[PDB]
């Protein structure tokens, strides 16, 4: 996260850190708890992942340094990537992880609701991106989970900033015109979380962008409301 600040324990309890363990263990992507055995993340995260065997899901983590050889994690039973996914910039950047067992929810590990039926025309004004990613283009994964409030941008404005890409209704864009706050490398797959009537909703999945926090180049997010039927179908 560029231009963000440190979170505290329990502040974003649906946020998980997905680790790969091949050829060495490291943070791969963010993700969001949406059910006791279900994580929602980005399909691009699994580029070069040979199978679910090498994945570890860690929840209730504030600092990456908390993760040691005895830290509990969830195994991944199945990776479900959208059938039309080809690359993040073309859309369909969405994946479900089915865990091998059920999260018992606690103060530090909680689900986030999907955008609610009948809320299609809600204007979200309280949206936050979170993650352990770079603070600038040439950086490193951060120890403490970071947060930044970022305003949504209309798809018309977003298309004007990305005339070489097709910005569809299945994407949502977010950023300041002057830049300075954005997701960056290592934040992909995590949530764009928006609070409405004091309830948090998973509005976006961090997906792609031209650079990090550049002027007039918003971050692009998978528009979760447009995949609710797909999510319900896979998780039934
Ligand atoms: O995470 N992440 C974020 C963005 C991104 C950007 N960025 C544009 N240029 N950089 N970021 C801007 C706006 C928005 Cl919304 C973004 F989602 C693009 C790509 C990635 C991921 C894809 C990898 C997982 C397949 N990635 C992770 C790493 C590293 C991990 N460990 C050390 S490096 C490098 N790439």
């Amino acid at each position: 996260i560029v231009g963000g600040t440190a979170s505290v324990r329990g502040e974003w309890p649906w946020q998980v850190t997905l680790h790969t363990t091949s050829p060495t263990q490291r943070h791969l992507c963010g993700g969001s708890i949406i059910g006791n055995q279900w994580i929602l993340t980005a399909a691009h995260c699994f580029y070069g992942v040979e199978s679910p065997k090498i994945l570890r899901v860690y929840s209730g983590i504030l600092n990456q340094s908390e993760i040691k050889e005895d830290t509990s994690f969830f195994g991944v039973q199945e990776i479900i990537i959208h059938d039309q996914y080809k690359m993040a910039e073309s859309g369909y950047d969405i994946a479900l992880l089915k865990l091998e067992t059920t999260v018992n929810y606690t103060d530090s590990q909680r689900p986030i609701s999907l955008p609610s039926k009948g809320d299609r025309n809600v204007i979200y004004t309280d949206c936050w991106v979170t993650g352990w990613g770079y603070r600038k283009l040439r950086d490193k994964i951060q120890n403490t989970l970071q947060k930044a409030k970022i305003p949504l941008v209309t798809n018309e404005e977003c298309q004007k900033r990305y005339r070489g890409h097709k910005i569809t209704h299945k994407m949502i864009c977010a950023g300041y015109r002057e830049g300075g706050k954005d997701a960056c490398k290592g934040d992909s797959g995590g949530p764009l979380s928006c609070k409405h009537n004091e309830v948090w909703h998973l509005v976006g999945i961090t997906s792609w962008g031209e650079g990090c926090a550049q002027r007039e180049r918003p971050g692009v997010y998978t528009n979760v409301v447009e995949y609710v039927d797909w999510i319900l179908e896979k998780t039934q």
